C-alpha cells in the first residue's frame, strides 16, 4: 500500500536577528506559521531494508537529498534502541510544488515528513521529541515541523515555545532568483543588533524581517516583487529570501490581487494554520 503525506511550506511572520555566536552563526526571534500548501510525499515499505528515493529533485544527488538523509538517520537511531524492526525499507517518491530554498523551509519539511511518516509506518514508537532531536542535526527548522504546531524560536533556531498567532491567508511571489540562506547572513549590512524581547512585545508589535533590507539591496527583481506586493497589502520577505508574502483577511482578496499581479511574480495563494497540515492529516 503506497501512503501519501503532506510536507507543508513555512514562513517566518517575523524574524529579528538579535546577534551572532562565537562561531558566526546568528541569534534570533523568529516566529513560524505553516501554510495549508506544499509539497506531496508517497511512501511505499519495503522489505529487504534499501532506502530508494524514485523522483530526483532538480539538483540534488539522491545521497544529498534531505529525504533519504531523514530516512537513513532514523533507521541509524531506531536501530540504536532496537526499534527498527528487520528488514524495514522504503520507496519514496515526492510531488514538489516548493521552490528550491526561497524561505519556505521546503527541504526541512520534506526531511520532517519522512521522519514521522516513516516512524509511523514502520512503528518504530518514537516520540516526536525525539523526532524533532535528530531532526535538529538536518537543519533549525525540522523540528517545528516534525513538532507541528506554530511556534516562537529563539536561541540560533533551536529554542522553541509553541505559540497562536493569527492566521492570514497569504499570496507568496517568488522572482526566480535561487538565494543561498549564507549570503544573507554573511553581508556586512545585516542588522545584528535587535533588542531581544519577550513573545508577549513582540506579538504586539508590528511584524517585520531583518534580513529584507539586505535582500532589496541586493537582489533587484526581490525588491521589485515586494514594490508590486506592497501597492496592494502588508508584505515581507519570509527567511532569507527571494521569496515574499502578502497578508490578507479573506482568501477572495488574497486570490483577486494574485490575478492582477505580474505573472512573473509566479504566486501561489495559501492560508496560514498553526497546525500542521502533517498533524492534521493525522488526526
Ligand atoms: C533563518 C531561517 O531560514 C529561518 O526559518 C533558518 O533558521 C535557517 O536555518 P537552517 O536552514 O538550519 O541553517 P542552514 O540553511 O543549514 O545554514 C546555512 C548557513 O547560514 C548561516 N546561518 C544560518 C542560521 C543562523 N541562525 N545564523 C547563520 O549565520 C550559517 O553560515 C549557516 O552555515
Ligand atoms: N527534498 C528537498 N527539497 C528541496 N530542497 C532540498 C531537498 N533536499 C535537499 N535540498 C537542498 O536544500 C536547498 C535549499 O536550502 P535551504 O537551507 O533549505 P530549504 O528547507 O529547502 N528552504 P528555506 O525555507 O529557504 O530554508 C536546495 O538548494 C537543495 O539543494
Ligand atoms: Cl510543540
Amino acid at each position: 500500500m503506497r501512503t501519501q503525506w503532506p510536507s507543508p511550506a513555512k514562513l517566518n511572520l517575523f524574524l529579528y536577528i538579535t546577534g551572532q555566536r562565537a562561531d558566526g552563526y546568528h541569534t534570533l526571534q523568529t516566529l513560524f506559521q505553516f501554510l495549508d500548501y506544499g509539497d506531496t510525499i508517497s511512501i511505499e515499505l519495503r522489505d529487504d531494508g534499501d532506502i530508494r528515493l524514485l523522483t530526483p529533485v532538480e539538483g540534488v544527488e539522491h545521497e544529498d537529498n534531505l529525504i533519504v538523509r531523514a530516512a537513513r538517520l532514523l533507521m541509524k537511531t531506531a536501530a540504536d534502541s532496537g526499534r527498527l524492526p528487520t528488514g524495514s525499507g522504503a520507496n519514496i517518491s515526492i510531488d514538489k510544488r516548493l521552490p528550491m530554498g526561497g524561505g519556505l523551509g521546503g527541504g526541512s519539511s520534506n526531511a520532517a515528513t519522512v521522519l514521522v511518516a516513516l516512524n509511523h509506518l514502520w512503528q518504530c514508537g518514537l516520540s516526536m521529541d525525539e523526532l524533532a532531536e535528530m531532526g535538529l542535526t538536518l537543519g533549525a527548522d525540522v523540528p517545528v515541523f516534525v513538532r507541528g504546531h506554530a511556534a516562537f524560536a529563539e536561541g540560533v533556531g533551536e529554542i522553541l515555545t509553541p505559540v497562536d498567532p493569527p492566521e492570514k491567508w497569504y499570496l507568496v511571489a517568488h522572482p526566480g532568483v535561487s538565494i543561498p540562506t549564507p549570503v544573507i547572513f554573511k553581508d556586512p549590512e545585516l542588522p545584528r543588533n535587535t533588542p531581544k524581547r519577550s513573545i508577549e512585545t513582540l506579538l504586539k508589535c508590528e511584524f517585520s524581517n531583518d534580513c529584507e533590507v539586505i535582500a532589496r539591496k541586493r537582489f533587484r527583481e526581490v525588491d521589485a516583487v515586494l514594490s508590486w506586493l506592497l501597492e496592494y497589502a502588508p508584505s515581507r520577505l519570509t527567511g532569507t529570501g527571494a521569496c515574499v508574502f502578502a497578508e490578507f483577511d479573506t482568501e477572495s482578496e488574497a486570490r483577486q490581487v494574485l490575478e492582477q499581479a505580474p505573472e512573473w511574480l509566479n504566486g501561489f495563494v495559501a492560508k496560514g494554520v498553526n497546525l500542521s497540515p502533517l498533524h492534521r492529516a493525522m488526526l
